[PDB]
């Protein structure tokens, strides 16, 4: 009932569900896409010498099964894995003669919504799983009656794994986390702050900057030409292969390629923009607090504009704010009190 994983049942049909794992970053709202799984029969020989008795002639035809995702789904402070399973794939299917029935389970590509685009220029990037699997169904006869699904196990044929595929949840419905997909979205301000998530509109600009950081100086008796020092530590995301956000760009005059640890300098009305950068990227801002200057900030973690302030002549640490799928900005204002008359 757990011999090298596999499925289990007593004189009853086994129930099996394919689980689709979808990888996603923090800021991003779940897209509206569907994934499709093909059950194509395969021939060969079994343990007994049965010719993989396979019929698709009305009998033993496993039709394709679907898992859909919508905006209504949420990785509620979970993993980078919003998982959704099929039903029993063996509902509505009937067997006729018994023996070993073998199928080649795969997933089609281009079946979903990487089509969150403007003028053909995309914002996102749906990455599919084009693995090939092999599913063995072992149908035996009931002592009085007809057929019952005794056992089912899987194997991978693409990456040559000489091992049974392990389950997710053993029990009533055996669940199997077969296909794992990744939804990358270079967001930032690319999505506008008008909740146009389910409804694509077109409130989107593909060439909008991701993050914009201004240094503002406040006060009459304040230096507009002082170069204030910022220590920025931008983190990567789940669905980001860019090595420590290799291409963190962020150009004032030079590239300033970032990645996990950096330091920059700004004057009044001077800004450093990162164009078209992935979502789910968190960042730590630390300004070296100058003598007599009080530092404050008015940012946009997702499309929600927030503010934080510090103290006079004190280093200003922001504890991991997030660049997400809706607008992302920050205006760091440095104020100095004007000398009393």
């Amino acid at each position: 009932n757990d011999v090298a994983t596999a499925k289990a049942t007593g004189e009853t049909s086994a129930k099996v569900s394919i689980n689709k794992v979808l990888n996603i970053a923090e800021g991003i709202t779940t897209p509206e896409a569907t994934f499709t799984f093909t059950f194509t029969p395969k021939t060969g020989t079994s343990s007994n010498g049965a010719p993989y008795e396979t019929i698709d002639s009305s009998n033993g035809q496993i039709t394709d099964k679907n898992v859909s995702y919508s905006g209504t789904d949420v990785l509620a402070t979970g993993q980078t894995n919003i998982k959704k399973d099929t039903g029993d794939i063996f509902r509505e299917v009937n067997y006729t003669h018994a023996g070993e029935y073998v199928y080649t389970v795969a997933e089609k590509q281009n079946v979903g919504w990487k089509v969150i685009q403007k003028n053909g220029s995309p914002i996102d990037f749906m990455t599919y799983d084009n693995r090939n699997y092999e599913m063995h169904v072992i149908v035996k006869n009931k002592t009085t009656g007809g057929t019952y699904i005794s056992s089912v196990y899987f194997k991978q044929v693409s990456p040559s794994v000489n091992g049974k595929v392990k389950p997710s949840e053993s029990g009533t419905t055996y669940k199997y986390d077969l296909f794992t997909n990744i939804y990358r979205k270079n967001a930032g301000k690319i999505t506008d702050p008008n909740e146009p998530n389910p409804n694509k509109p077109s409130k989107v600009d593909p060439n909008a900057k991701s993050l914009v950081i201004k240094k503002v100086v406040s006060g009459a008796t304040a230096d507009k030409s002082k170069d204030f020092t910022f220590k920025l530590t931008f983190t990567k995301a789940s669905t980001e292969t860019s090595q420590s956000i290799t291409g963190k760009i962020g150009e004032t005059s030079k590239t300033f390629v970032y990645g996990q640890e950096t330091t920059i300098t700004l004057r009044h009305d001077q800004s450093l923009v990162f164009d078209t950068i992935p979502a789910g990227t968190r960042y730590k801002l630390v300004e070296t607090g100058s003598q007599g200057y009080t530092a404050s900030a008015a940012y946009k973690e997702n499309g929600a504009s927030k503010n934080q302030a510090g103290t006079v002549s004190t280093n200003f640490t922001q504890d991991s704010i997030l660049i997400g799928e809706k607008p992302n900005d920050n205006t760091i204002t440095n104020s100095l009190p004007d000398v009393t008359p």
